[PDB]
């Protein structure tokens, strides 16, 4: 388990989502370092135009955080490995929709494939997301985490700044059971958005730092 993360991983992404009627597709690859908590990912929308800003999404696309040497026993993402563990969310964001998430970590291979569908449902247009009046950006949170006793789950808000000066909040709500135990913790989280020099496509490239506490 923890030994598969001791060197570079490569990544693969795939999302499916449906808000409000409007579908789309993410396709997503790069490469990941468990050992200092590092992943350099690259975004690609094969449907052209997002009907929902890319920040929105960054939560819904944890086996590479950084845990200290000392709290490997709380690393649950790396024990499921390689079997793989199923993700659920429910994304409450304030003021607006909700989205609804299931999705499917394991290795199928040498790679780390993560396969996800995302729904989303009572979206106002006319808000921060249908919008897009959300910065593209990504603040720092913190991932409190609880164990699951009987075989862990999440709590955490993420902060969207919106082009006024305001902030979108959104309660994420997640479950994680494994395929094939900590004590109340949580991850520090840092995250970078950007876009890429000769991309002509919707994208976003990403570079997201976490460490565990
Ligand atoms: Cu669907």
């Amino acid at each position: 388990g923890e030994e598969l993360f001791t060197g570079v991983v490569p990544i693969l992404i795939e999302l499916d989502g449906d808000v409000n009627g409007h579908k789309f597709f993410v396709r997503g690859e790069g490469e990941g370092d468990a050992t200092i908590g590092k992943l350099s990912l690259k975004f690609i929308a094969t449907t052209g135009k997002l009907p929902v800003p890319w920040p929105t999404l960054v939560t819904t696309l944890q086996a590479f955080s950084r845990y200290p040497d000392h709290m490997k026993r709380h690393d649950f993402f790396k024990s499921a490995m390689p079997e793989g563990y199923v993700q659920e969310r429910t994304i409450y964001f304030k003021d607006d929709g909700t989205y609804k998430t299931r999705a499917e970590v394991k290795f199928e291979g040498d790679t780390l494939v993560n396969r996800i569908h995302l729904h989303g449902i009572d979206f106002k247009e006319d808000g921060n997301i249908l919008g897009h009046k959300l910065e593209y950006n990504f603040n720092s949170h913190k991932v409190y985490i609880t164990a699951d006793k009987q075989n862990i789950k999440a709590n955490f808000t993420i902060r969207h700044n919106v082009e006024d000066g305001s902030v979108q909040l959104a309660d994420h709500y997640q479950q994680n059971t494994p395929i094939g135990l900590p004590d109340d913790h949580y991850l520090s989280t840092q995250t970078i958005l950007s876009k890429d020099l000769n991309e002509k496509r919707d994208h976003m490239v990403l570079l997201e730092y976490v460490t565990a506490a």
